[PDB]
């Protein structure tokens, strides 16, 4: 029950950083963990094989919520994803600045929900530098693994 797949859709590299300090959490505890930039991948059967599945998405937009470019195509495709009795976890990177704060992980997660998918811990939200929130991404990582 050992495989995790983590996409990330990130375009100045913070969600990416996140992934990359997620994976290495999953990893260390056991987990053999498949991380892909969303740029590189296809939505459909995207889950199949994966026991758990984390979906990083920054959050975007001039005066409405939008998800970051490269994750739009599978958010769009969501439904061919295999998500259907999936368990999942949401996390991205905004500024709170914006009164959405990481409005790209509401949308993922309603989206999923209705496809079937069980949320394992409520999104992660990560407010500037994600290195700043190092300790954060990792406590969030360690409590989606005790939730599973
Ligand atoms: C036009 C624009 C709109 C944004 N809208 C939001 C927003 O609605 N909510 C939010 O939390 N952050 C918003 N941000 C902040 C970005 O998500 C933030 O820069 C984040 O660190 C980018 O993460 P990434 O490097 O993973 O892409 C916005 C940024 C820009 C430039």
């Amino acid at each position: 029950s050992a495989k995790a797949l983590i996409v990330y859709g990130s375009t100045t590299g913070n969600t990416e950083y996140t992934a990359e300090t997620i994976a290495r959490e999953l990893a260390d505890a056991g987990y053999e963990v498949d991380s892909r930039d969303a740029a590189s991948v296809e939505a459909g059967g995207l889950f199949e094989g994966f026991d758990l599945v984390l979906l990083g998405c920054s959050t975007w937009g001039d005066d409405s919520i939008e998800l970051q470019d490269d994750f739009i195509p599978l958010f769009d495709s969501l439904e061919e994803t295999g998500a259907q009795g999936r368990k999942v976890a949401c996390f991205g990177c905004g500024d709170s600045s914006w009164e959405y704060f990481c409005g790209a992980v509401d949308a993922i997660e309603e989206k999923l929900k209705n496809l079937g998918a069980e949320i394992v811990q409520d999104g992660l939200r990560i407010d500037g530098d994600p290195r700043a929130a190092r300790d954060d991404i990792v406590g969030w990582a360690h409590d989606v693994r005790g939730a599973i």
